[PDB]
């Protein structure tokens, strides 16, 4: 009774928030799958007899499922048929995007790592990552740690035009146009599935005739720029490395086209990963990002001082950098 | 520049220990897979010559990971192809635990939950958990959260014979076996998965001579209770479960062959989860272990009082439980 007690002290301060951090990614990841994820907020409240018809589902399973999440204390039960997200749902997504996007969206570098150590390319083009999740793990990420201070930055200086290139899920924009009543915006994404998840975000957020969502690469902006003018602000948040190394001169290129097509005022903003940092508290994360994109996807990041350099041998000038709350993520401001 | 600096502790806030968790979450996943977490120890050094040969992986491959696991700080190079865990390992493994089984054991009913609601049977037939997974990820889990306690009350009794029902990995008996100098353990499961793993651990171990791996359902000791007799302890963690509500009498079969199969000092001992526990602590674990088992595995799990009542009625005296770390787990003792 005496050591019970004392293992039972001990275990919970080994097993800490984890507990609690695997339980909320696992009904989130799980309910953002099922459409329900985008029903929740703390402050909007969901009713089951619409959402289960809008999501296709018979009502009493996902009354079954929100009883699950009432009982996690990720939601709360309004009345009968409606239910509201817990108070600090929102930062509790957030933490959840991390979980989803190691574990969810590079599931297939995790499982398959031996296959991936021994023939490279074969490996590559067989397991292959879902983009839905590769986009919405990056937005839960985004919510707290990458978007506030693009978005600061893009609110003053007031644009009319804004273009983010491998948009994801389109939050940033939604977020821009949101703020600055007379905006418009461009989210350009080389994934189906991506695109498919931000129109459908952008309807539900009344933006569809102002955000305009087109299925392209980035590449595609090098030869075609006709996308880019007009722009008050570009912004590309995690893409450019995807033409590192192999596309550097179609990268030079894109840079070049995105110098010309800018507003005499505006910039170039980059949200990018650097590799492999060695402080305390970004290391672990960098690691992973850095991992998973050296090792797994063979992109290239570049450093800070690199990216610097690349932006004003691309004929940008006041660039600097600005550090991220997400572990390893820099602001590149080029106007 | 100010509220960048804002945006940036604002940030770090909301993300709190998830980047770190969600990191090493997946590379030790990742490495588990691999067989190299194995090899992971603050205490032992891991030689990538050999280990890659045993593992039968390039050995510049491995040499990246654990650079990679390196710059993270999981591991610490001690010298050229020599390396060793972070001293608080243990605590980061059995963290990743949790996340790995609610998001990798467990992903089947993450990404198909959708089959699940609308046609259960062909659902539960069509997306299988890996069992091996299972058994690892309880393990890490267990090391901390729900071993120690049991441990404990087997190390006393100094027993000669015990036998663990679902045994997973088998890591609680080579712990039994490893402070009992005398003892001989049996550890039974149904999953040749998880029965390859233990072999693997115990050899791994040198108990291979004193701990013996059948491959049997727990269902079979209901008929065949050759295996049980001559024990001073019976445990069962975390698999009664799988025999309710379908398999009743069975369960109830079993129990009573327990209580015979007993030496007359001797107790059975049942590590199990309590379905959706209220309180602040438990909660949110609790719900997650609770609906995968109630709408997924449509297992039954029962409460403390249900537990009690069913160890009388199975003609067991001195029936009581503790509370464990691990989120609505609790050990039933019944001599
Ligand atoms: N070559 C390419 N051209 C355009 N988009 C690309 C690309 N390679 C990857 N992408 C997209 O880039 C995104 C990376 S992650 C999502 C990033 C998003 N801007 C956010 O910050 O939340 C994905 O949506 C992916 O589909
Ligand atoms: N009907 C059954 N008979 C025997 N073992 C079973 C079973 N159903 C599931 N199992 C096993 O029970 C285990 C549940 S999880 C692992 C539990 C392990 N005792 C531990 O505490 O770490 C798995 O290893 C699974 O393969
Ligand atoms: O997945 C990719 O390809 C990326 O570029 C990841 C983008 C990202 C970075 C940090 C946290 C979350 C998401
Ligand atoms: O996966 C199963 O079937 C189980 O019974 C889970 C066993 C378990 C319980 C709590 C934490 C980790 C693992
Ligand atoms: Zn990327
Ligand atoms: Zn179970």
């Amino acid at each position: 009774h005496d050591i019970a007690a004392q293992h039972l002290a001990d275990g919970i301060a080994a097993s800490g928030p984890a507990p609690d951090l695997a339980a909320a990614a696992a009904f989130l990841e799980m309910g953002d799958r099922l459409g329900v994820v985008a029903h929740l907020d703390p402050d909007r409240t969901l009713e089951t007899a619409e959402v289960a018809a809008a999501l296709d589902l018979p009502e009493p399973a996902l009354v079954r499922y929100l009883d699950a999440v009432e009982s996690a204390g990720l939601v709360i039960r309004e009345g009968e048929g409606r239910y509201r997200a817990c108070p600090d749902f929102d930062t509790i997504r957030h933490q959840a995007g991390y979980i989803s996007w190691t574990m969810n969206a590079n599931r297939p570098f995790i499982e398959n790592a031996r296959d991936f150590f021994t023939d490279w390319d074969k490996a590559a083009r067989t397991h292959v990552r879902d983009y839905r999740e590769v986009a919405v793990s990056s937005q839960w990420v985004g919510s707290h740690a990458f978007y506030p201070t693009a978005l600061a930055t893009i609110i003053d200086a007031a644009p009319r035009k804004v273009v983010d290139l491998g948009a994801g899920t389109c939050r940033l924009l939604i977020e821009v146009l949101g703020a600055v009543p007379g905006s418009t915006g461009v989210g350009l994404d080389f994934a189906a599935d991506a695109c498919r998840a931000a129109e459908q975000a952008v309807a539900q957020a009344g933006m569809t005739d102002r955000l305009t969502v087109v299925e392209r690469t980035i590449q595609s902006v090098a030869t075609d720029p006709g996308v880019l003018e007009g722009a008050d602000v570009i912004h590309a948040g995690f893409v450019f490395h995807d033409m590192l190394p192999e596309e550097e001169d179609v990268c030079d290129q894109v840079l070049a086209n995105c110098r010309e097509s800018l507003a005499p005022g505006g910039f170039l903003a980059i949200t990018d990963a650097v590799p492999y940092l060695r402080n305390d508290r970004e290391r672990r994360f960098s690691a992973a990002v850095s991992y998973y994109h050296g090792e797994f996807m063979r992109r290239r990041l570049q450093s800070e001082e690199e990216w610097v350099e690349r932006l004003r041998g691309a004929g940008f000038s006041d660039v600097r950098a600005l550090t991220l709350a997400v572990p390893a993520g820099r602001l590149f401001l080029a106007h």
